[PDB]
């Protein structure tokens, strides 16, 4: 039957693997309990913010200080957004392991999702003084109200950026954050002037109130209210989208294509001697000496970029990212001295997504450290102005500059999934120009899953007078179950080599035990890279 | 209908006995009323504990104390374990006489059981000082979660070891334990050392944290959430075993085969005497005398065992257990002087299993009395070197020796079943080598009946913060009805004798005034072997 | 194609404790509790039998 007291959801939490000849389907299952409360305001507003911390205020730093700018205008909604955007939300680490180290490549397919078993409460204090008592009491007419985009009318919020999404741990309960978005807003600060050296100045700093878009949630899509006996399906969502590769690339340029000749040792730990006359081609008019460094090839792996490129925009400055790759071969090291220049990255989360402890924020920085083949870093690399048999002067050889080597012939690699905190997908912008690819989620969606906003009805009491001055409203909370299931497909792999394989394990920096719960319950889940296994390019 | 106001079920506790010829059907029914509570947290937890009381802390006992020691490691989970496994569970002491008497062998054939009639309410409590009042109400959307795990993917705790299951009286409430297993721990203690005799050490003692196994019910199985007019079945299960023997051997290797060649006697109390000179098969070379202590058959009844056996395992010291047998022919009396050798058992239950006073626990020892033709204990035995017709030396005789006599000859019998407490059936582990027989309980099982357990929801209240710190619940508890149905097969005894039986009564340790209620209603279940009659072995 | 390192006392239900209320506490063994023993013994019902 159906109604107040009849259950509308089960709970499933747990994947599937399926295997059939070369191709896995991976069928994940999610079900979280979710605790929402009332809105801060049955209004939208817009507003202003400040700076932020650690602005400066003074020209001391002279300008250098400005990347700190969290500046920005937004428009809050009373509505929750819901999206399970992330790794960690689908995946346990050992569901995650057991992918990555028995797959090549793997996509999304399809996904749905459901709300259920709604509980609406209200707070009732009666305690009159100190030894307060509270009631907390059903009621059975009460609305949760629910709305999904699926035209994407409304600002695409939901990149996992935040890392604010539906928890990690299944048995735990989560906690929405509030849906917001951009408005238009000018703010550009010049560090370069022309009459006052070493300075900064904000030229253009406020809200443009002219063209400024305001977009309800009302206006835009049809919303559902729910009573606690009736729940919410989703619909069937589709992903079009390509592979993406989870084993890592080590083949730098020189380590591609025919092997300069060379003549075998004869003895043990003895090295072999290059050929000086062997037939090549060269670039340049060189033939002495015919080295594996000058040869020609039919591609390029790897660019420079100014690192790290700072965009003064007009919504403020930006980092504009270069490619990943490993700083490793140049001598970086967890522990020691950090070279953060491959477009490395750093999460910062809470106990719940991931983490060990309460009332604390724990950091993961990832160097991208098995990707060794694409790194190029500007400040090592040189240009001279004749390549032949001469070596270059002092003069024609330029060995400091930062520039951009992206070019036609550039063969380069994104970062790939990143477990837990990763987000799977992202969107499109629409422009002439799309972008090539991602530099964070794996896979870049034209229609991106719709986004989904959860708010609960207002419940006034008897005082409301449409004048506007008094709409007080009773404390009011509510609980609900969100399941869904996402469908991955990949293909499956098999040993290219004779000797063994380093099979996907846990980051030196982390222990078995701070994986597995504590005495009072505390664990944090394990990085893992979606690429822990090494693979040939060309 | 259905809905909050319909009830689910009906309350069904009774026995039947189906006779047709020579078959006999037991199909038995069990409803209990479940008292269940919220769990102490929503989060798995992994903890060592102490050793024990009574584990020496000293050198004082040499080491002979530290049989003592129940240190181990385990996972606890807030699920609670809901088992039907013993025999008090679904059979009345009328009902478990009437099928020992009637039968000659039993075994479970199919089971199902049900979980209705839902009830889950709240606790307030207004009274905001002395002379404080509680309310007690219903919370009408509430879930009680139940998961089923039939494949058998879960560790197997409900082995009715620490007599924890469901009550064994049909109009009394019950509460199921709480789940947990073990994780790996290294406890090794030497009493035994090279350099300092007399003396206990331990070696390595501790979670081995590198390979731990860590399972969450959510990840690994469907769970069912249920609301208070919905009700949960379980499905059929099909038990495939063999029958059990109810019928004690009381023959032993002398008692079985050809009985010696005797002269009658002529008189009234007069005994025969034994033929000097008769055709027979000696061991050994040997004619004189050809006795009936000597002479050649083909299979011997009991193995002598090193017992009591302390195996000092990984996880800490353990019994090695002999096999089953009365130490009645040796002088062992209940009263008076007691002799544990026969690999005897004692039951430690309280109110709720089978016991009379509340708030105690009282203590019940079977020495396995009726089984004497198995008896075989070490310090009794003998061996000397040479067989034939002279006696043996002082030397080439050894008296005093313990050994293992367990051969492909030795034909021996388990304890069978043992009312109330004893252990219906119990799982084999998977191993290259399986267990031959039980050393409890009757029926071991491959699947074994899939564990059932049950959990409510948390309940909220509107503080939950999302950071971990504050995530207070309103104080819970609810209450379902299980039914039950197992149904066994046997085989219809007959007499085999002319003079008439014993048949199953209470143990001289008890009375029957003691068995039905008392002016305030204290009784205790009396208990009865599962094998009360006399048969033939061979 | 799976080693087993569970031994005799890693097996079957685990004795009743109580729960450590901090971190790094360890639960201790509740000393009454319903068992089945080896042998004629209530005291202590141990995990060793």
């Amino acid at each position: 039957g159906s109604g107040v007291g009849h259950s509308t959801g089960d709970y499933n939490n747990r994947t599937e693997f399926i295997y059939h000849g070369d191709e896995v389907t991976i069928i994940c299952h999610s079900t979280r309990l979710v605790h929402i409360n009332m809105s801060d305001r049955e209004d939208y507003i817009i507003y202003e913010t400040d700076r932020g911390p650690l602005f400066p205020t003074t020209q001391d730093l002279q300008g250098r200080d400005t990347l700190n700018d969290s500046y920005h205008a937004k428009v809050e909604t009373p509505w929750k957004l819901l999206h399970a955007n992330s790794w960690g939300c689908w995946f346990s680490p050992a569901d995650f392991q057991q992918m990555i180290t028995t797959c090549r490549d793997i996509a999304p397919i399809q996904m749905h999702q459901k709300i259920e078993n709604i509980v609406i409460k209200t707070v009732s204090k009666t305690g009159t003084g100190e030894t307060e008592t509270t009631n907390y009491n059903n009621d059975l007419t009460a609305l949760l109200q629910i709305a999904q985009d699926n035209s994407n009318l409304l600002p695409w919020a939901a990149d996992n950026f935040y890392i604010d999404s539906v928890g990690y741990v299944p048995w735990r309960a989560c906690k929405l954050p509030t849906y917001c978005y951009h408005v238009d807003t000018w703010n550009t600060i010049d560090i370069n002037q022309a009459d006052t050296p070493n300075q900064w100045r904000e030229i253009k700093k406020g809200i443009q109130w002219d063209n400024i878009q305001f977009t309800p949630l009302e206006t835009m899509i049809n919303i559902d209210l729910l009573r606690t006996g009736d729940a919410w399906q989703s619909g069937n969502y589709t992903f079009h989208t390509k592979p993406t590769n989870l084993a890592y690339h080590w083949q730098s340029q020189r380590h591609t294509g025919s092997c300069h000749p060379t003549v075998a040792p004869l003895v043990e730990r003895g090295q072999g001697t290059n050929i000086q006359s062997v037939n090549c081609w060269q670039w340049g008019d060189r033939n002495n000496p015919s080295s594996a460094s000058t040869r020609v090839s039919n591609i390029h792996i790897g660019y420079s970029f100014p690192e790290w490129q700072i965009h003064y925009s007009t919504g403020g400055p930006v980092i504009n990212p270069g490619s990943a790759f490993s700083q490793a071969p140049w001598g970086s090291t967890t522990e020691g001295t950090r070279l953060t220049q491959g477009a490395s990255e750093k999460a910062i989360y809470d106990w719940s997504h991931g983490d060990d402890q309460p009332g604390a924020r724990e950091t993961w920085w990832q160097n991208n450290q098995h990707a060794t083949g694409q790194t190029d870093w500007a400040p090592k690399n040189a240009h001279t102005s004749e390549l032949n048999n001469n070596v270059p002067a002092a003069t024609h050889f330029w060995k400091n500059s930062y520039h951009n080597t992206f070019s036609p012939f550039t063969a380069v690699d994104d970062h790939g999934p990143q477990y837990p905190w990763g987000a799977i997908w992202g969107k499109y912008p629409d422009t002439t120009h799309k972008p090539m690819m991602s530099a964070h989620a794996p896979f870049l969606l034209h229609g991106p899953p719709g986004q989904l906003f959860v708010k609960l009805a207002p419940n006034y009491t008897d005082t409301l007078d449409n004048g506007g001055i008094t709409h007080p409203r009773i404390v009011t909370y509510g609980t609900f179950w969100w399941s869904g299931k996402l469908v991955f497909k990949g293909k499956l792999r098999t040993p290219r080599q004779w000797n063994t394989y380093n099979l996907p394990s846990l980051d030196k920096r982390e222990t078995m035990k701070n994986t597995v719960p504590n005495e009072v319950g505390h664990f944090e889940l394990p990085y893992m890279p979606g690429r822990c296994l090494p693979n040939y390019t060309l």
